């Protein structure tokens, strides 16, 4: 098309194992996890550009009377973003 | 730490119409539509711009005849900020 991305990834629907419509969760997975990103050769091999998979997690938070923030997170990670990572600073 | 071509902010948000409320993890572009870092390392015919991506509540129903009925009437959730190489005209 008219838009190219450095990292090939796949977006799809996943259905929650614990539960007139069904609610599917959208996810994005890196097709080639950690393999160099397109046009890597245009970057110094110093920072080897590779495709990194990112996740989001169901998050429950509670703020106590003393302001303490208590967070609870689902053990199940949800693939959410496949972007190019550079070894820079 | 590993750098990315587009600066973004990962943050916790609350949807607003035991005592734990649902907080939604989001990723906003720090400068969407602005050029990606190291744009000069890409062929000059391309226009590398930071693009904001979203995910959204997706309700699906399959009829008895196989027809799929989709409902996506919720709000969009900033989910990923990544570099998009806009192809030159030709």
């Amino acid at each position: 098309s008219d838009e190219r991305f450095l990292c090939r990834s796949i977006r799809k629907l996943v259905y929650p194992k614990k539960g007139e419509y069904k609610q599917a969760i959208q996810i994005e997975e890196c097709e080639g996890a950690d393999q160099p990103c397109d046009f890597a050769a245009n970057f110094p091999q110093s920072y080897n550009p590779i495709c990194k998979q990112h996740y989001t997690q169901q998050t429950l938070a509670s703020i106590k009377s003393d302001g303490e923030l208590d967070v609870v997170q689902n053990s199940f990670k949800i693939p959410s973003c496949c972007k190019c990572a550079l070894k820079t600073g």
